[PDB]
């Protein structure tokens, strides 16, 4: 779906999704 698309500050990822810093890219919000 959205996950793999690149950002960095306001990229603007899918519904839950988030930019991670570590491949700075969408993942999927995992809270705990």
């Amino acid at each position: 779906g959205c996950l793999g698309d690149k950002c960095d500050y306001n990229n603007g990822c899918c519904s839950g999704y988030v930019c991670s810093r570590t491949w700075k890219w969408c993942v999927l919000a995992g809270p705990w």
